[PDB]
C-alpha cells in the first residue's frame, strides 16, 4: 500500500443495456469517462451487468430439466485494430486457506482476449455432499436437482424446487465483473470491434427412475446459448452503443 | 476493487403511500435525481418500502393458518413504452460458503419484469429444525406455527403466538428492495407505466391430530391476496404519484 | 448496495419530556426538521425513549410480584386527519442463522397502526435455562424473579433480585425506537393529530411457597398501565406543537 | 439507523473537581453547549467521572475487610425547580447471547432521580469461578478477598493481594457514565440544584478462621462511607461552578 | 504508527501492454508522481499485473502435462547506471501461528535485482492432503492434476479438470506486486535501464500407472517460458513509454 | 456516546528526555495546548512515556537476578498549591469478562496522587502455566526466569533466556500511559510541583536445586530501584522542562 | 483515547540508500520534517528499511548452513554530540495474552544504544513441531533446514529448500522499524553523529547422522558480519547526508 511503501497520496457516464427474447439472456454496459485530460489514455470500464435467466426449465416431458452450466462471459476483439485489452477487477486470486459453490474463474486472459466462467462449483442439497458444474454423482449423477431421497409423484414433478436450489440455478446469476481497454494516446485513429459471449453453457439433465435407489445422469454441455452479443464501443464521443 | 484496477476513483426526493382495508398491505417509494452534465440520462429509483401484513390468524374454527408464505414484490411494465429495465440490487448473491430463515430471490427477471420472492425459508420451531416456506413433514407436515407438543386446551387456543414464531409472520415483513431502469436521452416520448403486483402467497397450516401424535397439513396457495397495485411513474417532473 | 447500484449518492430539532407519579411513564420525543429543498416532504423523527419503570416489587404479601410483561409504544393515530404512516425503525429483521432476551418486534402495523412489542424472550437464572415471559414452566411456571431455589426466610423476602435478574426487567426499559409519518406537501390544511400509548404490559406473580420443591405460576396480563400523549403537528408553522 | 430511513443527516466547557478526605473520592463534571438558529431548546452534558477508591483496606485487626461493594452515582433534584431529566448513558441495555464481573445498571430512574449501581457481578480467584458483590459462597462466603486457600502466616496477612482481585476492588472504580437535563429556554427562570451521590456502598467481609477448612463469612452493606457528596451546578451563565 | 510516535500524523500517470504470441505472457505496468516541493526527488511505481497464462495443457500425447509452477517476475538493471533499488511490495514478513496456496516470496534482493517468486506453496486435491508447487509425493509425484483416483477413459482425458484445480494453475496468475526506486536530485546525469524476465518455469507432471495404484511423476524446471522479456523504462520525461 | 444520545457528536508540543546512568532510565513527557475560546479552563496533557532498563542480569551469582517486578510511574504534587489531579487515560477499567501478561493498574489515586501499577500479571515458560509479578510458584518460587527442567552445567549459565521470556523483562518497559492537571483560569497563582516515582521494584529470583526437581525462592521487592524523579512543569510559558 | 481524556483530538522530506557487496546488506533511510513552528525542535524519524539478504548458502561440504540468526540492527551516537534518543514505534510490547516465528524485541535501550533483534523465535517444518533460533534437539540439533526426517542424496543436496523454510531465512528480512531521536531548539550548536551498525547474526545448522535418526547441530554466531554505518545526519539543512 501507499503508506506500506511511503508513498503519501500518490495514486462522463451511461448505462446501455438490451435483451436477446429467443434465448432469454438480458445484457447491459456501464461506462466511465471522467475527462482528467492529464492522464494519457482514455479509460473505459465494462461492467458486464445483465441477467443470464436459470433457464431452470423441464423441456423434456423421463422428464428432462435444462440448468446453467457456466455463464461464461467474455470480450474478444478483432486484430487488425490497434487498441489493446489491460485489466479487470475480478481476477483469478490465490487461494488461501470455504468452499464457494460458484467459483468466478477467468479463462487465461491473452492479450485481446478476457474471459470470465461463473462456474457452478460444489452445491449442497438436502443436506449432504455438494456438487458442481460437472456434477456427475457415480449415484446421483448430476445431484443438483433431486428433490429428495424417497419421491412419489410424477417425475416431471419431481424436480428439486427451483425455490430450494441455489438462487443462481432458477432465476439466474447477474455478472458483476470488469475490464478494461487500454493503448497509448496519440494514435491518429481510434476504434475497435467486440465479440461479447454471454455463455450459458445449458446443460440437459434427464432425470429418469431407475429402480430402487434413485439414480441420475447428465450431459454436460449439451446445449448452449452461445448468445454472441456484440457491442459498438464509440470511444470518442465518450458513449457506447451497439 | 476500484483501487485494484488503479483508477483515480472516478466512475430530487418524494414518498408515496397507500393502505388495503381488505387485504391490509401498506405500499411505498421513494426516489433521488442528480443534474450531471457528466452522466448520460436520468435514473430513477424504487424502493419497495411497505408492510404486507402476515395477518397470522386462525380465520377458520385444525386450523387454517393465514401466513404469508412468500411475500412478491413485482416491478413490471407495459410492453409498448420505450422504457427498460437496468439494476436490480439486492441480487442474487452467489451462494456463498448459514441458511437464513427468508431467503430472498430475484424471481428471473426479464428485460420487462423483475420481482422479488422474499419466502420463508428455515425457522426455528421450540428448539428444533429448519421448516423453511414449504416446510411439509410427513407426520408433522409443515411446521411454522406449532404452539407446542403436547396441548391440552382448545384447538382454536392452541396455535403458535405470533410473538414466539418468526416476527415476520406475526407482523409481517417490509420489503427492503428496490431495482431501476432505464432510456436513452435523447427520446422525444417520455411516458411509460409499472404493475407493482404486491404478493403475500398465502398458505394454511393445518394441525390435524392423530390420536398418538399431531400431525401437520399445508395447503399452499390456498388463497394469494395478490392485491395488484398497478403504480404511475411521473418521469419529467422529478417526481412518482400514484 | 449504492455502489452496486454504481450511484455515488445515497439515496430543526427539540425535544419533550412527561412523567407520570402513580406508574412512573417518561416520555422523549427528540425530533428534526430537514430544511430541504429537494425534499417534497416533512420529517418528524419520534426518537421513542423514556423511562418505563421495571416496578419489580412484591406488591401485595405468599407475596405478589408486579413485572413488565411487554414494554410498548404504539404510535396511534386518528383516521379523519389526512396523515399516513410512512416508515419506521427498528423492523421484524429476517432471522438470521443468537436468543436475545427482549425481543424487539414490531407488531403488525397499518397505515394508522405501528406497535413495538418489547417481548421478553428469555434470561438466565442461576446460569440454568432461557426462560422468557410467554416461558410457563409450570414447575416453576415464569422463572423470572426467583432469588434461589432453595429459600428458607420469609418469602416475601426470596425473590430474584433487582441485580441479579435481567436489568431490563426491574430497573426498567428505555424504549429505543422511531417512526416516521409523511403527506403530500400541497395540502390546503396543515394539521393531524395523533395518539401515542406507552403501554407497559404489568404481570402479577403470586409467587407462593409449596412446599416440596418450589413450583410458581405466572397470570399474565393482570395490569397494564397504559398511558397516552398528544403532539399537535403545526405544518404550516414547520413546528410541531401540543 | 438514519441511512435506514432513507435520510443522510440532521443531527463550551469546563473541568470541575472535587475530593474528600476521610471518605476519599474523587470527582468531576464536563459540559459543553451548541448556537442552531434551526434547534429549539438548550442542552447540556453532565459526565461523573472521578475516582472513588475501594478502600480495599483491612479495617479491623481474624482482619476486618472493608472493599466497596455498590459503587453508584446517582443525580438528584429538588422538586420546586421547573427543571426534568431528559436522556442518560449507559442504559439499561438488552442481554444478548458473556457475563461481564462488573456489571453496570441504571436504577428505575424517576423523572427527577436517575442512579446507576455499578455492580461487582463476579471475579474469579484462583481460577475457581464468578462471585459477585451479593457473592455467598456457602464455605467461602463473599469470596471477593481470600488469597488462596492454604494459608500458614497471621490471618491480617491471608487477605487477597488487591494485584489479583479484579483492578476495580484495588484502587477503586472511576465512573465513565453520563445523564443529560433539559428544558425550554423560554423560561422566566433558569435555576437547578442537584443531589449527587457517590455511594462507595462499601462492605463488611470481616474474614476469620473456621479451623477446618477455610470457611468465609460477610455482612453485606455494613456501613456505607456514600460521601453522599451533594454538587450544585451554575446553569445559567453557561458554566458549571464549583 | 504516528500516534504511536506521538506526532499527529504527518505526512502524471500511464499504462502499457505487450504480448508474446509463442510463450502467451500480458505484461503491464502504471506509474505516478508527484510535484512535491517537500519531497527531494521523483518516484516511480511499477505494478506487474501482467497476466502469465498456465499452459495447463498436454504436450506429450501417457500423456504429458506442462503447466506452470512458479510465476517468478523479477526486475533487474544495468550497472553503469547511476540507478539503486529502494524499495518493494510484498515484503517477506513474519509468519505467525494457515498454509496459502502460492507462498508469494520476494527472492533475496541484492541492490541492483528484487526478484519475486509465485509458487505453489500447496494446493487440495479432491478433499485430501495439500500438493506445493514443488511437491513431490514419492508414490502420486507433484499432485497438482489428477482428475481422479481411479479414472477409466483415455489417459489424455484423465487428467485434472482445470477448473477443479487453483484458478491459477489452468488459466494462470497475473501478479499484483510492485517495486520502486529513488535516485538523488542535483545529480547532472538522468537514465537508466531495465531488465523484466517475466516466468513461467512450466513444469511438469506424469501420472504413470502401476497397476495397483495411480502413481506420479513430475520433472521439477522441465522447461520454463523466460519470455526474458526487457523493457525500457522512460525515466527522464515523467513517463514510462515504450 | 454522544450519537447514542441523539446528538450529531461529542463536540504547542514538546519532548524531553533525561537519563539516569545507575538505574538505566530513560524518561520522557509530551504536552498539547489549544487556545478553544469555548472551553473555561486550560488544558494540558502529560503523557509518561519514558522507557525502563530490563535488568535481566546476574548481578551476584542459586544466583541473583534483578528483574523489573514493577515499572510504576505516579506523578506526585505538593498539598499547597492551587492545582488537582483530574484525568487520565489508563484505567482500571471493568475487567470485561483473557489474562494478559501484564495487568496495567491504576493505584488508588488520591486527588493529588494519580500512580499507575505495571504489573506482570503473567508469563509462558517453555510451553506452561501463567506466573504473575507475585509468581510464587512454591515449587520454582518465581517462575518467572527457570530456565529448564534439566541444564546439566554451571548454573552460572542455567539461567531463562532474556529472549524467551517476557519482552519486557530483559530488553525492558516503555511506560504508554498519560495522566492530566486541571484548574481555574482565573486565579492570579498560576504554578504547580511534581514528584514523579519510576520505581523500577526490582526483584530476585534464584532456582533452588532441592533434591531432583529444581526448586525456586525470589526475594521480592528486594530493591526498588526508584528512580525518583523530581520533574517540573512550567505551566504559564506552556513548557515542562526539568 | 482523546475523547476518554474528553478531547477533540486537540494534539520538507527525503530519502537515501546504499548497499554492500561482500556481506550483503541494502540500507536506506526515509525521514519527514515537519515545517510546523509549533513544535519546539525539528522532528526527524528514521525507518530502518532495506533488505539483510537471508545468505541461506551452504558454503561448505553435514553442511555448514549459514543463516540469519538475529537482524540486530542497532542506533548508537558519539557520546560527546549533545542529541538525545527519545522515541520508536516498534516496542516490546505487553505481550498481551499465538506465538510467532519471529519477534522483534527492542533491547534494553539507553539515551545513546536503542537496538532490536529480530530473532528466529519459532518455525514449523513439514508439520512436525516447533523449533526455534534456540532450537536445539539432541538429536536434530536445530530445525531451521531438516528437510526431511530421512533422505536418500547427497548431504549438501539433502538441506530444506529455501521456499520451505520461513520466507525471512531464504531470501532475507527487511526490517520495518523506526527509531527517534531528540535535542532541545534553543542550542547554539546544531548537529550530531550516529552509528547505524546493521548485522545479521549468522549461524549455522548441521545435520549429523546416527544412522537410525539422522542427527543435529548447531554452532552459534559462527559469523556475525555485522555491517556497521554512519549517517551523517544533516539535521539544519533537513537532510540525511549519507
Amino acid at each position: 500500500a501507499d503508506s506500506d511503501i511511503n508513498i503519501k497520496t500518490g495514486t462522463k457516464t451511461g448505462d446501455l443495456v438490451t435483451y436477446d427474447k429467443e434465448n432469454g439472456m438480458h445484457k447491459k454496459v456501464f461506462y466511465s469517462f471522467i475527462d482528467d485530460k492529464n492522464h494519457n489514455k482514455k479509460l473505459l470500464v465494462i461492467r458486464t451487468k445483465g441477467t443470464i435467466a436459470g433457464q431452470y426449465r423441464v423441456y423434456s416431458e423421463k422428464s428432462g430439466l435444462a440448468w446453467p452450466s457456466a455463464f461464461k462471459v467474455q470480450l474478444q476483439l478483432p486484430d487488425n485494430e490497434v487498441a489493446q485489452i489491460s485489466d479487470y477487477y475480478p481476477r483469478n486470486s490465490i487461494d488461501t486457506k470455504v468452499q464457494p459453490d460458484f467459483k468466478t474463474i477467468l479463462e487465461s486472459p491473452t492479450d485481446k482476449k478476457v474471459g470470465w466462467k461463473v462456474i457452478f462449483n460444489n452445491m449442497v442439497n438436502q443436506n449432504w455432499g455438494p456438487y458442481d458444474r460437472d456434477s456427475w454423482n457415480p449415484v446421483y449423477g448430476n445431484q443438483l436437482f433431486m428433490k429428495t431421497r424417497n419421491g412419489s409423484m410424477k417425475a416431471a414433478d419431481n424436480f428439486l424446487d427451483p425455490n430450494k436450489a441455489s438462487s443462481l440455478l432458477s432465476s439466474g446469476f447477474s455478472p458483476d465483473f470488469a475490464t478494461v481497454i487500454t493503448m497509448d494516446r496519440k494514435a491518429s485513429k481510434q476504434q475497435t470491434n467486440i465479440d461479447v459471449i454471454y455463455e450459458r453453457v445449458r446443460d440437459d439433465y434427464q432425470l429418469h427412475w431407475t429402480s430402487t435407489n434413485w439414480k441420475g445422469t447428465n450431459t454436460k454441455d449439451k446445449w448452449t446459448d452461445r448468445s454472441s452479443e456484440r457491442y459498438k464501443i464509440d470511444w470518442e464521443k465518450e458513449e457506447m452503443t451497439n
